[PDB]
C-alpha cells in the first residue's frame, strides 16, 4: 500500500495503488484507497484496512461539518477522539488528508502533521515514492498529477506491496474570476 | 478449511470442504461449511466455528429481509455491526456470500469485499483453490460447478488443512450457453 | 522467486521468473533462474542465489559427465556431497533438473525427488503455479510450454515475490509437427 | 486428561481419567471428570478445571429445563452465552454431553461439535483413545462400555498427563440383554 | 509420514503412508518409506528423507554382511557409526527393521531400540497408529498385516501429515495359527 | 514457600515455612505463612503474598459464614468468585485449608481440590515435602504433626525457596465425650 | 527418568525406572537405566539417552582399568574428558556411579560429585525421590534396597516422567572372613 | 527530538528540534515541539507526538489558571490527573516547564521534577545536549540562548533522531542590556 | 535508590540516597527521598517517584490522623486501599516508615511489613546496604545513624543506581546507652 | 556459591560457602570452593564446578612453577591461555588467588584483578559479603579471619544460592601473637 | 568505562575513568584505562579488559618497533592481525592511540580510524563526554587537558558505567598559544 499527495500551481493530488496482500499472496489488487469527503471539497487516502478508514473518514468528517470546512481543525479533533477513547485506539491506519486549506497525515497513535511540502507519502512505498516525488518535483516541472502518477507508479516497481492500479483524485482551486 | 466460489453464465456456486483441523488432528472431517439463506434465493460459506456463523448468519439475514434483498446492503450493514459493537468484535470469521445480485467476502474485521470476479476462494487454501479456479476459469470452460469443484478439490491435495468432502450450493438464474458452430 | 516444470508429449519445460526481492524491496528483476547444462541435453532451474546454484551446478555436471548421461545417479551422486560435507551443508537452494530421461527436484538438506508428474513446482509461489499448472494438466491439453507459462504467469499475480519476466527452456525428444494455415 | 463417549446399540458412555497433573507433578489422581446433569437423563465429561466445568454445567443445566429436554439446543445455546459474555469467556474447558438424543463437544471458543459418530475422544489423549477406541468399533464388536474403558486405558499408557483411575457413566436407553451359564 | 510393524504369528510386517509433506503443501504423496534389505531376508523403514535413509540403509547393509545375518548386531554396530563420526551425525532419520530375528528401531541420536511387543510406531503419526494397532492386537486377532494396515489408515485420518497410500512389506517364516473348536 | 498438612487419627495440621524470597534474595524468613479462620473451627496455608491471601481469606471466611460451616461448599463458592470476577482473577496464590470436615487446595485459576489423602502438599517445595511427608506417613506412624514437620523441615534443606522457620497449627476433634 | 542410590550398612544400590517420555507420548517403558560395569565392581546409573551414555560408561569404565579401581578418579579423568573435548560437550546425561569405594554424580557440565549420603538421587524425579528416601533413611531402618525401592516407586506416583518398572543393582561387600 | 532550558541572568529558555523521525524515515523535520501557554508568561516543551502533547498542555493550562499561577502546583496537580486516570495513562510524552517562577519536567509516569539546574534535557538527545549545555554552563559565560542553542544544535549532530532546526522561546524578567559600537 | 532505617537505643533513623537514573543516565541526583509525616513524630522513606509517594503519604497520613497515631493500624488501612482500589493499584512504589510505636515496609502489592529487626532497606541497594548495615549492628556498637549512614554510603558504591548525597531523618525518643566500667 | 578473602595485618584469607545449587535445588552442600596450592604457599578459590577449577588450577599451578613464585605472573600467563585457546574458552568459573605476594580474582573472559584492598568477593553472594566484610574492616578491627567468617555467614542468610557451610584457609606470615587468661 | 582524547597546540591527552563495572556491581573502581607506550612517546587508552588490552598493546607496540615510529601504520598492521587471525578475533576492546604523529581509534572488528577532531571519545559514555569536550573546544579555549577533565568527569556523571577517577597521560610536543593584545 502507498500513497502520495502534490501541491502544484492550482492542483492538489492524492493517489494510491490497490493491492491488498496478505501474508504473502495478493487477495486483491483494486481497492480504491483513495477517495472524497465532505460534498467534494476535500480529499483523503487511507492506508489500511477498508472499515477503520470509513469508520474515521466518516467521525472525522462529523468533526469537519462540526467546524465548517476548517480541515486543519477538524482533523485535530479527530485525531484527538482517535488517539483518546480506548476503542478507538484499536483501529488503526493512517489519513492523507487536503483540499485548498492544506494536507495533513494523521495517525492512529496522535498525529496530525503537515509534511514538508503537501507532499504526502505514506505506506509500505511511502518513503519510495517520496523521493521520486521529491526528486521530480524538485529538478522538474510537470503536474501534481503527472509527478504523483509517476512517482506512486515507481513505488510498485520497488515495493512488492504495492500494486500499479492507481486510483486518484485532484482538486484544482484557481479562482479565476472573470467580471463582464 | 477452504471455500470457493465462482459465476458462470447463468450459475453461481459457494463450495467448501469439511475437515475439522484442531491443533493437528483432525477431530471432524464432515463439517457443511456452506449453505444457503434467505429461503434458497442467496447462498453464502462461512470460515471457522459453526456457531459465530450461525450467529453472523442470523444477523445478516436479519440485515437482509431489513433491506429486502438488495444482498449488498445487508452485506454492508452486517459487517457494520460485526466490526462494531465489542461483543460481535469477538467472533471471527470470513463470509462468503452471493446470489443473483453479486458475491462478497466479508470478513470480521470490517470489510465488505467483491473479488476481482465474483471468484471468491477464502480459508487456509483459498490461494490454491483460487488459482487453480482462475486459471481453469481462464484457459477452459466447463461449469461454474466442475472448476469449483476441480479447485476444490486441488486445495486439499495441497493444503492439509484441507478435506476433499465437498459440501455445495449453486444456483442458476439465467442459464447461457456458448457454443461454437 | 517460483519455477515449474512439466512434461507433455514430446516436450519437457522448466520456467522461472526473475524478481530479485530482498527483505521487501526488489533489487532486480530479470534474474535468469533457468538454464541449460551438459551441452543442451539436459535443463535446470534453480531457487535462491545465484552463487550457490553456479556452484551446484558445476558440481552436479561434474558428477553428470562422471557418470556419462543418468541424470538420476548424477542427481543422487550430487545430492549426497551437498547434504554432506560441512562447506557445502551451508550454500542453500532447490534444484529442478530435467532432460529425456526425468525430472527431479533436489533439495540441499539431501532429498532428490521425482514428483508426482514430472511436474515440478518449486518456490515461494511454488504451490500456487502447481496448482493452476496441474489444473491445466489435467482439465485441458494446451502444451507443456502453455502451461507452465500460464501457471507461471499466474503464480507472480498471487505472490509478491514472483516476478512475472519469464526465463524459459524447453527440450523436444521426438515428433514432427506441422501447420495449415 | 482424556475423555471418551461411544455408542453402541443401546448405550451411550462418557469415560475419563482422574490424573490432576500440574506443572510436571500430580497434585492428584481420582478427579471425578465425568459426571452426569438433567437427573440422569444427561451424561457429560468435562476437561480442565473443576470450577469452570461447575459453572458451565449448571448454566447449561439451566438452558436446559429452559428448553425442556432438547440436548443440542440447550448445548447451543450454552455455547452462545459461553462464547459470547466477557466473563464467561475466561472460563475455559471442553463439555462432552450426550443422551438418547445424541452426543456434542462443546467448546469455550464458540463451537458445538457432533463428533463423527457419537465418538467423543477429548483432552490431552483424546487423539489416543479416539484411534484405539475407533479401531474396536471398526475391527470389532463389545460394547460401548468396553471399548471406551480399553481405549481410555491404552490413553493412560501413552499420554502421561493421563490417570488411568477411571470414573464412567452410561445409559442405556432399549433393550433386555439376557446371561446363559 | 508413519511407519508400523507388527509380528503375529509367522509373519512380522513394516507399513509407511507416503506423504511427502514440506511447510504446510504436500509436495508428493507416494513414497516408498518401506523397502527390503539384504536380498529380501530383513525390512525395514525410515523415517524422513529419502537420501539419509538410502545411506544409512547402504552403510548399515554393510554392517549386515559384515556381521552374516546377526540383524540385532548389524543394527548396533550400525547406530554406533551413525551416532558417532560428525558426518553422519548430520543426517537424520529413524530406522524400523525387523526379520525372523526381531525388529528395531534405530536413531540417529544413538539409540537401537526393541520396542514393547516388535511393535513398532515411529513417525509423526507413529503414536496414534501404535495405539490402535496395539488395541487391536489387544483385544482381537486379524492379522500382523490387517493390524498395521488398519491402523496405519486410521493414523493418517488423524495425523495430517500422513498419507494413507500404504507401502507394505510383510514376510512370514514359520506361519503358526490359532483356531478354536 | 512451603506448606503441608497431614490428618492421623484425630489431629489435622497445616505447617508452612517463612522465607520471603524475592529475586534471589530474603527479603525476610518469618513470615507467617499458616493460620486459622472462623474462630478457631477451620485452619489454612497460603502460598504466595500476604495480601492477597488476606483478602482471600475474607472473602472465604464471607463464604464460610454465608454457609455455616459447610467447608468445601464455602471453599467452592470461594474458587468461584476467585477464577470468576476479573479483579479477583489478578490475585493469584494458593489456599490449603482443612478442618474436622476435610481439607482443600484452592487455586486462582479455579480449582478446589481434596488431595489424594487429605495430605496437602503446595509450595516451591510442595512436591518434595509430599514425597517426605508420604514416605513417613506409608512406612510410619509419629503424628501428623512429627510428619508435616519432619517433612516441612526436609523442604527446605532442598529447596533453596524455603525457609526451616515453622509455622504450624494442629486441631484435634476426637469427640471423647464421657457420660457420668 | 529417576535413579537413586543409598549406602546401608554393606550394601550400595543403584535404582532407576524406565520411562522413555518423548513430548508427551511414552514411547517405551522398560528401559534399563541402571547397570554394572567393570566386572561386577562397580555400579552405575545414567540418565538421558542409551547411547551417550554407553559411550561415556565405555570412556569412563577406559579410564576406570586405567587407574585400576580408584572409582573416584576414574571418575574425574572422565569428566575430564567429557566436559572438555568439543565433541564430548555434545553428548550430554548424569552418571550415578558407586561401589565399595564410594558413591559420585557426574554430569558432563565438569562436575564430579559426592552427595551428602552417597544418597545420589537424579533426574525428573530425584529431588522428590531424595526426600522420600531421606525420610526413610532418616527416621527407619529397613535396607538400601527397600528405601530405594521405595522411593523410586513414590517418584512415579508424583512425576509423570518416571516409570514404575524397577532395574535395581546393589553390592553387598561385607568382608566377613572366617579362618578356620 | 531533543529539548533543553537553561536560567542564566534574567533569562529562562526552552529549546528544541523538529525532527519527525518514524521509523528509519523522516517524515516531516520542522515540527514545533517548543511553544508557550498562558498567555506569554509560561513556556514548555514537550517530547513526543502534538496531540497527547496538546492535550496535556490545555489540561496543564487548565490546572494553570485553576491555580492562578502557580507554576509548581499547576503541574503538579497536572502529573496527577496525567499519572491517575486510566484515559490520560494512555497519552503519553515529557514536558518540560518553565517561567519566572521555576522550570520543571513532568512526566506522564507521575513525576514532576526540577532538574539539577533549570538545565532542561530531555529527548533522545536530551542526555548530549546536557552534557554540552552543562558544560558551557560550567566553564563559560555566553547566553542562556546562546549555549541552549549550541547544546540544541551539537544534538543533532551526534543523535540522528534529532533534527537541527531550531524552535526556541525565551522570556527575560529583568534586566535593560545596552550595546556600543 | 535505596533506603535504609535502624532502631539502636532511643533513636529510629530513615536514610535514603538521591540518584535520579533513568534507562541509563541520571536526570537528577539530590532527590528528598525520605521525609517526615504526622507532625513530627513519623518518619517515612519511599522508593520511587515523587508523585505516587506524595499521594500516598497524604492518603496514609489522613489514615494516620483517622486512627489518632497507632502507626501499624494507619498503616494496614493504606496498604489495604493502596492495593485495592483499580486506581491506587497503578501508583507503585515502597514505602518504609517508622516512629516510636515501629517501622514497616508498606508495598503497593500489598504488604505490610516489620522486618526482622526494625531493619528497613529497600530499594535497588537495599540488599547490599541491609548487609552492611546488619553486619555492623551485629558486630559492633555505633549509632543507628552511623550505621545507616554507613551502609547507606557502601550501598552506593556497589549498586550503580545509588546516589551518595544523604537525606535522613531520625527521631530520638528515650535515649538510652550502653557503658562498661 | 559464595567467596571472599581479606588481607590484615599478617594474614590473608579465602573462604567460601559449600551449596551445590542446582536449578532450584541443591544436590549437595558441603563442596570445598577452597582449597591451597604449590606446597601451601598459595591458596585460591575458585566459583563454578569442581572439574573446570582442578583444570585452572593445575594449569595455573603449572604456570606457577614455570615463574618460580611469582603469583601475578603465574595468574597473568594463565588469563592468557585461558581467555586464549579456543577449548579453555569453554571452562567458565572465577579463581581468587592470593599469598604474601598479593591477591587476585582471575576470570575466564580473560581479566586478572586485584580488587580494591584485597577483598575479593566473588560468587552470587560476592557482592552481600563484599559489603558486609567491607563495612566491618572499614569500622572495626577484627581479624582477617573474623570477619571473612562473618560475612561469609551473612551472606548465605541473604542470597538462597548460597550455603553457610565454611571451608577456609588462612596463612599468616609474621607475627608472635600471644594469650593471658 | 569512559576514555577522552584532545589536541589543541602542543599537547594531545587521552583521560580515562576507572570504574570496573560487573552486571551491576562495581567491582573495582580505580583501573587505569590509559598508559604509555613505546618509551614515553606515543600514549593510549583502551576499553574493556585488562589482558586483551595488554595482549595488544604489546603486539602493537612490536608492530610499533617493527616500522620505527609510524604510528598510523603501526596501527593498521595490527588492526589487519587483530581482525584477522582467529585467536585475535576472540579479544574484544577498543585503542584510542596517539603521540606527535596523530591519534586513532582501534577496534577489533578491524577498524582504524582518525576522528573528526584528533577527538576521540569512546566506552560507554564516549558519546556523552565527546558531546562536552565538543562543546568546550568549540566555543572555548582551555587547554587539551581541562577539557577533557572536565569531560570526562562529566562524562561519569551521566553514564552509571563511569568511575570519575581520572587516569590521564599528556604529552606536548611543540606547545603553542593563541593570546590577544
Amino acid at each position: 500500500t502507498t500513497i502520495v499527495s502534490v501541491r502544484r500551481n492550482g492542483h492538489v493530488v492524492i493517489a494510491g495503488d490497490g493491492q491488498a496482500t496478505l501474508g504473502n499472496t495478493v487477495m486483491k489488487g483494486n481497492v480504491k484507497k483513495v477517495r472524497r469527503l465532505y460534498n467534494d471539497k476535500v480529499i483523503a487516502g487511507f492506508a489500511g484496512g477498508t472499515a477503520d478508514a470509513f469508520t474515521l473518514f466518516e467521525l472525522f468528517e462529523r468533526k469537519l461539518e462540526m467546524h465548517q470546512g476548517h480541515l486543519v481543525k477538524a482533523a485535530v479533533e479527530l485525531a484527538k477522539d482517535w488517539r483518546t477513547d480506548r476503542m478507538l485506539r484499536k483501529l488503526e491506519a493512517l489519513l492523507a488528508v487536503a483540499d485548498e486549506t492544506a494536507s495533513l497525515i494523521i495517525t492512529g497513535n496522535g498525529d496530525v502533521v503537515q509534511p514538508e511540502n503537501d507532499l504526502i507519502a505514506i505506506g509500505s512505498g511511502g518513503p519510495y515514492a517520496q523521493a521520486a516525488a521529491r526528486a521530480l518535483l524538485e529538478n522538474t516541472e510537470l503536474s501534481a498529477r503527472e509527478i504523483a502518477e509517476k512517482a506512486l507508479d515507481i513505488a510498485g516497481d520497488i515495493c512488492i506491496y504495492t500494486n500499479h492500479f492507481h486510483t486518484i483524485e485532484e482538486l484544482s482551486y484557481k479562482a479565476e474570476f472573470h467580471h463582464h
